[PDB]
């Protein structure tokens, strides 16, 4: 099929389809972690096929995901990780390493724009059209409706082309090292976040 | 106080001898976008209660021998606030300096209790010690540097060692050490996000 | 009929239908209550109907609704009615209790979105829609036009379902509890609101 | 002042017995987040002029017989601004503290002629008590609490019983006190609402 | 004609049609007095039908359009006031008085909205249709377009009607006698703005 | 300095009958809400350096001779910033006072080389007069007026007439007294539009 | 042809077609000259045709460009010239002189609106209609497509019409002076903007 | 100091001829609306330690031997911030002064490690010299300057030769003396924006 489910874990046979890197995004009750749970792990190894996995409530293990996750020979690629980073550590534990964020890169090569969301960058770096819901969605529904399922595998399903797009560009214009050293940081940033400096940049006086 | 050890252009081959450990070191400029205020001071302690006060001179590009400690791996770099500085020494010299501890990162991720994260205050509480800001900010591009500029410059430095060791007895404590050592992994790349444009953004927000 | 029309106080056979929770919302000349006088008060027992009392110009008084609204045995349902219940006690004295607020358990439950009005809130718990006119209506006027009776009775029609919808999220989601203490403090909110504090939050150092 | 009792973990059955009445209580942590700055100190006062300040351990998550007198709605808490300590009381031993009185949330609600609703004016004021905050904030989480810093904690409870009576009478005498009862009734709810990430938003306003 | 034009003044024919209340507002070349000039004065008597005033660069003096603006016994009806009368006492030096501010009237007694523009009044309390040109317009041209005479008169032409209801509901709601006392300030207010406090409320602290 | 004339609940007919002219005055409530905080003192001068103070009790809605005074249209009434006693005044007795005198609206009119426009710099500069703030607001509500407080109420206007005069000769030398009358004549609705809830906004602005 | 491309410089020829004003504008990768390099320079001798100019990473040098831009002798013209102005000297070391803007300009006399863009300013001087893309253009590409070549030089196609008809505003308005201070200062705002002050007013107190 | 040389209305034809090169000079006006504030004092000093005070009545729209200083392109005229008083010089008399020098402008663009560039600090950092910012902001049309009036007055001008002397030097020490002179030659257009409306936004602004 083109979307893959799985109720609280990746099956090992669809686990196995990733070779490299991990294209992921999550769906949660909102956007703090401690008060928001996770509902939805989506992810895709760049095939045109997504794996949508359903977390239940309170739910604080996923065997497979996690190795996915904790595993320092494939790349996790998101578009902002640095939520999704610290949704999964607050509730799994695990420390998601290493990771390309693609709009990290998108603010560090696409100098031109102040439009930096996952929509915009496809349009320009790969020309797909992708849509909105209207903001407001129950991800932690008993039944999540087609349409949401197809929502969170859009999602992943381009995040390697668009990496690929963006990390010629950060070549080509010079900052591919700049986007290293934000890749690096960033499961520190997101654990930050979870400490209570979430609005504060860490760097700054104050 | 005192004992400060006074340099041209570059700190003499025999003192950065003396620097064996970890390097205490600030600045002086004109101001604080570097590609407008030129690097005027650069003021370096080993921790033993004296300093090297290097004055820089308009338009120097080169600094052999503290160029070396700069980018020299294997000696650890203590600034407070070293996003500034940094961004300095890389935009005068081409020189990244690695590897380092900023104090105030470490201040702000364990003193917790309080906003005070400059260094006066952090020196007093954590060493009782006190140091006196300037009545005025000065000339650090002057003919001479007075008496004063010089003991107001070693004293950005005297302490450093001191503080880095108390500030991380608290991080560990507190158990943030290693979130404060990925911080000082990343400073050199904030603080060249900052000569390229990036200096009022915080480079890991949506804007 | 769909809509009961009531002068100054809802009729004792109106009154009667409700033998459980009360819907309700008024309209006035503007949201200063001691400026702006109440001018319709709008009910509704659940059943797709709704009484829409039009209350005159310096009438403090309407004994049977005011008999409802004081009654511990229905609790009285309402969209913010932080508001609402002010606008009660200043035009009759009467403090409305208890009270269930389905903007505070928006609030509460709808942690994904930031859009809790009633509008919002029906097109995605219920799936209805509702329209709102264009701000500028006078509700004083000698006669409502029966625009202006369907729009106020389209703010009570739907409270009971969307009551019932948002307390299964509650307790789904943990925070029944959280909005019931909500709800008893709601009144002494309001009446602090009367007072002038209505810009402050009461609980924070200023 | 003084006479301050000091306990290592809980006060102890002994102390606790004092409490026939209200409890005046304050703590003291590493800072505002509770999920972040661990509490430190917890310090209760009777309203006798003496004082038991409890030091709690870091990773401590148990305290028997000062959960109970939090927990027994038969005395009483007084916290000057008591939505932070309700907060880091429930984060750090699952008690919910009740019932309670806000002598922040009294002065507000009575002391409409000023904008100072600090514990200091409202102490100056209401009972003509001098008290002195600290001149730098200081680290709680300290080895050996010194003299001063237990000092500064029983201040923070020795005049709350005093405090809490002149702004009832206060309340009273202007009309409020209905509208006070129900915030004290409200005000764990909000507690609750802080630590969950509604902190700095009021959850009856719009947005 | 429906709309009459003149060059530097009313004709007296024209400006003896002004029996009662005189409905005015000017076009300029933008909201600084001193820097830009008064550029056309367009008058209504309430009859549907408006003069057009072309005003030249430097004139200092219009007699008879003057005499009106001065003259107790005849009204002058603006919207928003404020700014007109002080180009007015800029431009020639004379006091317009009495008038009465349909803005102003609007703010008190339309307490239920915050749309206290021409339009949004024409439109609710008479169901009249204006539109907006497009905010960039030269009112100092040659020759005004056809187009350009026909914004400005339908600023005037309704200023009567929508002063007569608004009337009504001011005294419906209580408040006439505080329009009033505004509307004898108002040239006060403006000759204030002309003075530099044209961004601070001279009744406030600061 | 002094002498205070003190008075409950009402001005004695005898000492109503000493103004034969203007009438300074001032208030003192229990804060700046009027809906909420009660008027608490009237405070009253002639101008020949003598005050009177009169209480007002919590829930008073009369006053004769005061009320008498206030809507005398023969005698005019100087305040210090009056949009907000006129207010007080007609939410407490159903009085409008009228006619009046701002010496702050004349303050802002004319003193148009300064920001401070409290009435204490006025004195200062206008009369070379000292007047002392109080060190923290005070109950004015309370049981018995200390002697400091009718001191302090008392000269709020022991000098109003005098700085009437001084302020009104700069506006003729600057050529705004007419602006001025206008403004104190529209002063009354101004402050009855606060009572109504446009208190936070100009009715003269767009919005 | 209507547009002629040029790798690195004008050819001598079509720089000879040039013997007055020279309209201009670049083409960036961004707002900060020192992060974002110069990608197209575009001009027009007034004629209906262009010249674009695309310019290669690290290009330091275009002799004829430059020497147009540095000639006292004729006229550059920019709707916002503060801005390409600090990029061209950034890049070449050319100190563009001497320049009209037609922003500036607008600015200035156009006093009735505060529409200041080119769009806006050629609609209602000129009533031409251009069109902007969607801000995301990566004007660096190997091959700009037809679209941006047509972008760019809609930019410079009008200024000449464009300047001739703010310059008839500003002599009859009385600000033509003002407009040719403002013109001679233009380049040390540039500067100024390259050395740090660009977000401060060097003429404010801070 | 002193030697203040008193003149009403316009400065004698002798005390013009003192002044043979640059001329320092500040204006008093009754605030900062040129159009409201009418001019009441112009302060002028050749450099040598004496000061021109001219007082300037009410309506007076003439002042042959000032004007003539100002419109002279010979003499430069010396202001620190002439942004303002060559709008007011401009309003009250139809003057444009030129050309000028600007030690403010020059503060801003040389002084580039401080916030500070008022006139008293860049004398006290420049010169060594201390003034006196009045007490309290004064009624300059007073119908007699006090002796501490002209005192102020004077000293706001008998330093800026040598302030001009010393900013120039680090102008030239920093390049950054051409943009300092194309400043002051816009900025009597700057001044004139300001009459007309402008002068609460950049014209070089987008908006
Ligand atoms: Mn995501
Ligand atoms: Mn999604
Ligand atoms: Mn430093
Ligand atoms: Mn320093
Ligand atoms: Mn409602
Ligand atoms: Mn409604
Ligand atoms: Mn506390
Ligand atoms: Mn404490
Ligand atoms: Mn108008
Ligand atoms: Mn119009
Ligand atoms: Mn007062
Ligand atoms: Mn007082
Ligand atoms: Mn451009
Ligand atoms: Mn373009
Ligand atoms: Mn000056
Ligand atoms: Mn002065």
């Amino acid at each position: 099929a083109t979307i893959r489910y799985h109720e609280g874990d990746i099956s090992a046979e669809d686990a196995a389809r990733y070779k490299g890197a991990i294209a992921i995004d999550t769906e949660t009750l909102g956007l703090v972690p401690r008060r928001d749970r996770l509902c939805v792990v989506q992810l895709s190894s760049g095939d045109g096929t997504a794996d949508v996995i359903r977390i239940a409530a309170g739910q604080k293990q996923a065997p497979n995901l996690v190795h996915m996750l904790a595993d320092p020979a494939r790349q996790k690629i998101f578009h902002y990780g640095r939520f999704d980073i610290a949704v999964l550590f607050h509730t799994f534990g695990v420390t998601t390493t290493p990771v390309f964020c693609t709009k990290i890169a998108s603010r560090l090569c696409r100098t031109y724009t102040d439009r930096h969301g996952l929509k915009d960058n496809l349009k320009e770096m790969l020309e797909v059209d992708i849509s909105k819901a209207q903001q407001s969605s129950d991800w932690a529904a008993e039944t999540l409706s087609p349409a949401q399922l197809e929502y969170a595998a859009s999602d992943v399903l381009y995040l390697h082309a668009l990496r690929d797009k963006l990390t010629a560009r950060l070549i080509r214009d010079g900052r591919i090292e700049h986007a290293d050293a934000c890749f690096a940081f960033l499961p520190t940033r997101a654990k930050l976040d979870l400490l209570g400096w979430d609005e504060t940049d860490i760097f700054a006086h104050s």
